[PDB]
RNA sequence: GGUAAGAGCACCCGACUGCUCUUCC
RNA sequence: GGUAAGAGCACCCGACUGCUCUUCC
């Protein structure tokens, strides 16, 4: 799986977790996120690019939406999603 | 009549003051505005554009670009979302 | 598809803060960078950007894109620059 | 120094923004407003001024040109405006 | 989660007042 | 006698933003 799906933990895990990725010869990964998680996928992203590799790195592509999901009292409700697609030089 | 900013700048206030500042510009003849945010709130920004196009104006809103990046402060991250009507 | 962006902003401060902050960056391997300043800090934005590209990379450094725009808050002028080695 | 230009001092930006719109009621088609050191902000200042006040919709930024003169070392600013 | 009320730090736009310097009637 | 327009410094106030925090629902 090339998906690096940002959840509740510290950012550096998911930057960790996307550089391993990269030195295993994965071509292209992509970082997802929703909600909440958006802008820590964002900041994935960008430790990734400015404190690993500078000139070695390009976003592919990025992708916003949205979703339904039941909130934990039961009603339903938008959540907004990111896919970020981002790959070596 | 003055030339309005079309930028729309989200920040610690409820979505839907953004919401409503960006379908104001689109009423009032604006065919293209970028909503940025910074740190957490770009959360928000995407909310807003997901809420402008979706919800308000379905079939007529087009995501013309996405910029991310970063700003030097330690460092935060930034969006910028270029929408138009289409 | 857009590049993602590094800016410094400018403020009040000496103007050597803002210089080393884009001398640092552009020494790390970023080849473009946004220099972006409001209101009077406008003029400092502009001698951020010659002191870098006439006191440390002479003949390294290019002025990509100048944009100045406005922001309400009033008003007040805005202004980046994106600069960029050869 | 060309007729077509305004170099902005120390007047209020109102002095600057009256002659730039003077000169483009006058029927010139193209002006430029210049500036050096702490008067380059007022110069972006009359800049947005004239095109998003004054003249929505029929002012053009033709080209923005900053760049450094001897005195110490002072900044410049040039900004050529044009009708649409 | 909240058009619930506040607080600290950083950053930054603008203003008042005092002082210094420049340019007048 | 008048005290304007700028450039600095000090202090302080009013917004915007970023990052945390407290209480309340």
């Amino acid at each position: 799986s090339n998906v690096v799906l940002i959840g509740k933990k510290p950012v550096m895990n998911y930057v960790l977790a996307a550089l391993t990725l990269l030195n295993q010869g994965v071509s292209e990964i992509v970082i997802k996120a929703r909600g909440r998680a958006i802008s820590k996928a964002v900041d994935t992203v960008e430790i990734v690019r400015n404190r690993f590799l500078p000139d070695k790195i390009e976003i592919k592509e990025i992708r916003v939406g949205s979703q339904v999901v039941t909130s934990q009292d039961g009603r339903q409700s938008r959540v907004s999603t990111i896919e970020i697609a981002i790959r070596k030089k």
